[PDB]
C-alpha cells in the first residue's frame, strides 16, 4: 500500500502509516545491515562540543526550517511576517554568525522539543509547559536564583507543574552555561573503603566533584547534593539548595507496616539538567526541565536496579521469600510491593505521581492525537515500555517508529 | 563500522564484528528505526514457481558449504573443494542442489543459533534433527510429526528437536503445516462477537472446520493438524491424545486457583516458519524446545487479545480493581506465573523461569563474543514481558542483524 512505514497494534489489530518520519533531517544509528535501536548513547545525536563557529550555511538552513515550523504552527506560512522573519534571521547570521529567537519562538521550540522526544512517555502533556525565559542570566549566582524559582514553581507544594528554564545559548568565542549535575535533585554517592557505595551509586562522580569543589560531605543514603553551576568561562560555583525547597516523600507500604522502618524515601521533583536543548540550530547548553514521576522510575529503576539502591533482596527478606531460588519469583514479588509503596506514599503526601498503567494508557491517546495531527509520533519502544509488567500495559503491543526531529533534547558531553 | 555495545549494570564493553557477516537487509535505515515491528513489509519469502538465479543461489550455497567445512575444521581439504564442485555442478545443470544429512544438521543448529528473537540459544548445540526429506504425502508428514512429538515430549523431560520436510522446488507447490504450532487450542467466534478458547487461533480453527473437523466447545480443545503436500488441498489429522501432554494449573498456596480449570500443553513447537540453509528453503520444518514460564503465564494467559484472565484472578484474590494504582494487574500476573512454574514442576515437565533463562542468555552472549565476535539479538523480544529490568538482559545493549542459516517468516498458504 502506502510508501511509508506500516505500524500495527497487535492488541487491537489496528494499522497506521507514519508519514511524519519523512520530515526527519538527522540520521539515527541504524542501517539496513543492523539495528542499533537498543543503544542508550549511540554516537550520532551526541552534541559533542563544536567550539569554532558553525557553518553559516548549515545554521541558516536549520534556522530557516525552524522559522517555517513556527509560522506553520500559527498558520501564517508564506505571509509577509514569515518572509520578513526569514530575512531578518539570515541578516543576523550574516553579520554576527548567529541569531536570536523571539520570545514566542522560544516557547514554541521548547514545547516542540518535548513533543519530539522519542523516549518520553508523558508527552500527552507536551502542550502544558511553563517556559521561563532566562536568556538574560549573566552569572552563576543568578543561575541559582533562576533554578530555585523553577523548583518552587514546579513543585507547587506537591501539585507539580511541568516547567523548563532556558539560559543563554552557546555563543561562539565564549564559554557555555552549564549545570554539572544530571538532575536538580540528586542523592550523594559515597565510595566506601571496602569498595561499596553508600547512597546512590549513579552519582559517585558528581559527588566527588562537589567535594573537590569545597562541598563538606555527609554520610547517609539520602543526602541531597549541592548544585555545581557554571557561567561562561568561569569555574563552576557551588550552591546548596535550601532544604525547604526540596520536597521529599518518606516511603511506607499500605499494608506491610515494617516497610516504613526501612527509612527509604525519594524527592518529588524529577528535573533533568544536563541535556542540551537545540532549536533552529541554536544550542541551549543549560535548560533544565521538569515534570512529575512515573512510579516505576522510583520503585523499579532507582530503588531496585542492581547498580542503584539495589533493595530487592532486603525487601524480599522482610517479606520472608525464598531468595535462594529464581523460580519463587521473589524479585517480582518484592518489586511489585516496592512500586505500590511508592504510589501509596506519594498519594498520601499529596504529591503528584502516575503509575505505569495510567501513564502508558495516556501515551496511547497521545499516539492517536499525533497520528491525526502530524501523521505519526517518533517513539523509542525500549524506553516507552515500563521496566515491570511490560505486556500488561498497552504500549508493549504497539509497534513504534523511531527517528530524530528538531527542535530536540540531546545528550551533550560532561563539562569536565 | 563495528558497533560498541555496552552493559549498563556492569559497565562492560564489547565490539560486535560479527554483524559485518550479514548479507541480508533488515527494515531499518538511517532515517528511522523499525526495529520493533514484528513482521517485515515484504522481506518474507516470495513464491517459488521459477528457479532462483544460479549466481545468487551458488554464492549462498558456496558460503554455506564454507561455513560447514570450517565447523569440522576441514576447511581447505579435498572434501571441501569437491563438495563445492558438486554444488556448482548441480546448480549449473538443475538450477538447484541438495544437502547431505550432516550439512543439514549443521545448518539447522546454526539457524537456531542465529535467531535474534530466541532467548534459549544457550542450548543451540543440543538439537535432535529428524530428516523427513523422504516424504511424499500429508499422511507421511503426520507420521513424522507424531514421532517428533513423542520424542520431544519424552514423558515430561522435554528434548529440543526439529523435523525437516522436503525443500521448496520451482516446479511445484510447498509442503506446509498450516497450523502455527503443532499444539494449539481452538478459538470459536461465538455469536456475540465473543470468543471461546484462544482468540489467536480463531482463523485456523475455522479452516479446520471448513475442511471437515467436528468442533467441540471448551476453552482448551486441542486442534487437529492441517498438513499440506505439494499442490494438494490440506488434509485433516487428529493427534492421539496420549501424545499431547498437558499440565493442569494450580497455585502453591491459593487453593481456589485450580478451580479455574486452567491448563496448558507441555510442547511448544513452531510449525509455520521457513528454514533457509545455503539458499535452499524448507517451508515445513517444525521445531521445538521447552517453554519459558512467561510465554504461558504472562502472554498466553494474560494478553488482552488472548485468554485475558487477569481480572478473573484479581477478583478471586479480592484485589481493588477500581484503580490502576493498586497494581492489581501486576499482582495477579505474578501469581499466575507462579502457578505456571509450580504446576509444570509438580507434573515433572520441563520449564524455565525468566530469571534463569535470561541469566543463561547472558552467558550465551559471552560465549558468542569469544566464538564469533558477537551475537544478533532482538532486545524487545529477549527482554521478558514482566519484570524487565529485574532481569540482566534489560541492561544489556544489543545489536540485531540477519545471519544465515535462518528461520524466517513466510506467507500463509491459504
Ligand atoms: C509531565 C510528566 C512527565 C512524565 C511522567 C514523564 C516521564 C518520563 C519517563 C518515564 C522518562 C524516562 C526516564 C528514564 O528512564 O530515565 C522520560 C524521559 C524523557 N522526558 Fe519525560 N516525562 C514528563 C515530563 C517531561 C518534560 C516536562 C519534559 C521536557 C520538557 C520531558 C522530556 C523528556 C526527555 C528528553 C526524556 C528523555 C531523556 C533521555 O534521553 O534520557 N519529560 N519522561
Ligand atoms: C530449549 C528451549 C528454548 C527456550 C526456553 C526458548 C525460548 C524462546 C522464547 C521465549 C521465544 C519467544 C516466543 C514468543 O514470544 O513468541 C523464542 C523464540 C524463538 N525460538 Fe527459542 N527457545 C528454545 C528453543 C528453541 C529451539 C529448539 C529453536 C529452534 C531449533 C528455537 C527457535 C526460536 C525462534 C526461530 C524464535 C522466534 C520465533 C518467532 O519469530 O515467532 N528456540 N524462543
Ligand atoms: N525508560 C527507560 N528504558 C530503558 C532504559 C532507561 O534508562 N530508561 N535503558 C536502561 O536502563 O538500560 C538499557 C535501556 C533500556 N530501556
Ligand atoms: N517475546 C516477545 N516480545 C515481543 C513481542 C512478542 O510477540 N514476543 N511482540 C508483541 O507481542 O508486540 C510487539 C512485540 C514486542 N516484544
Ligand atoms: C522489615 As525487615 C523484616
Ligand atoms: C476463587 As474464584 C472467585
Ligand atoms: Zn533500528
Amino acid at each position: 500500500g502506502p510508501k511509508f512505514p506500516r505500524v500495527k497494534n497487535w492488541e487491537l489489530g489496528s494499522i497506521t502509516y507514519d508519514t511524519l518520519c519523512a520530515q526527519s533531517q538527522q540520521d539515527g544509528p541504524c542501517t539496513p545491515r543492523r539495528c542499533l535501536g537498543s543503544l542508550v548513547l549511540p554516537r550520532k545525536l551526541q552534541t559533542r562540543p563544536s567550539p569554532g563557529p558553525p557553518p553559516a550555511e548549515q545554521l541558516l538552513s536549520q534556522a530557516r526550517d525552524f522559522i517555517n515550523q513556527y509560522y506553520s504552527s500559527i498558520k501564517r506560512s508564506g505571509s509577509q511576517a514569515h518572509e520578513e522573519r526569514l530575512q531578518e534571521v539570515e541578516a543576523e547570521v550574516a553579520s554576527t554568525g548567529t541569531y536570536h529567537l523571539r520570545e514566542s519562538e522560544l516557547v514554541f521550540g521548547a514545547k516542540q522539543a518535548w513533543r519530539n522526544a522519542p523516549r518520553c512517555v508523558g508527552r500527552i502533556q507536551w502542550g502544558k509547559l511553563q517556559v521561563f525565559d532566562a536568556r538574560d542570566c549573566s552569572s552563576a549566582q543568578e543561575m541559582f536564583t533562576y533554578i530555585c524559582n523553577h523548583i518552587k514553581y514546579a513543585t507547587n507544594r506537591g501539585n507539580l507543574r511541568s516547567a523548563i528554564t532556558v539560559f543563554p545559548q552557546r555563543a561562539p568565542g565564549r564559554g557555555d552555561f552549564r549545570i554539572w549535575n544530571s538532575q536538580l535533585v540528586r542523592y550523594a554517592g559515597y565510595r566506601q573503603q571496602d569498595g561499596s557505595v553508600r547512597g546512590d551509586p549513579a552519582n559517585v562522580e558528581i559527588t566527588e566533584l562537589c567535594i573537590q569543589h569545597g562541598w563538606t560531605p555527609g554520610n547517609g543514603r539520602f543526602d541531597v547534593l549541592p548544585l555545581l553551576l557554571q557561567a561562561p568561562d568561569e569555574a563552576p560555583e557551588l550552591f546548596v539548595l535550601p532544604p525547604e525547597l526540596v520536597l521529599e516523600v518518606p516511603l511506607e507500604h499500605p499494608t506491610l507496616e515494617w516497610f516504613a522502618a526501612l527509612g527509604l524515601r525519594w524527592y518529588a521533583l524529577p528535573a533533568v539538567s544536563n541535556m542540551l536543548l537545540e532549536i533552529g540550530g541554536l544550542e541551549f547548553s543549560a535548560a533544565p526541565f521538569s515534570g512529575w514521576y512515573m512510579s516505576t522510575e522510583i520503585g523499579t529503576r532507582n530503588l531496585c536496579d542492581p547498580h542503584r539502591y539495589n533493595i530487592l533482596e532486603d525487601v524480599a527478606v522482610c517479606m520472608d521469600l525464598d531468595t535462594r531460588t529464581t523460580s519463587s519469583l521473589w524479585k517480582d514479588k518484592a518489586a511489585v510491593e516496592i512500586n505500590l509503596a511508592v504510589l501509596h506514599s506519594f498519594q498520601l503526601a499529596k504529591v503528584t505521581i502516575v503509575d505505569h498503567h495510567a501513564a502508558t494508557v495516556s501515551f496511547m491517546k497521545h499516539l492517536d492525537n499525533e497520528q491525526k495531527a502530524r501523521g505519526g509520533c517518533p517513539a523509542d519502544w525500549a524506553w516507552i515500555v515500563p521496566p515491570i509488567s511490560g505486556s500488561l500495559t498497552p504500549v508493549f503491543h504497539q509497534e513504534m517508529v523511531n527517528y530524530i526531529l528538531s527542535p530536540a533534547f540531546r545528550y551533550q558531553p560532561d563539562p569536565w
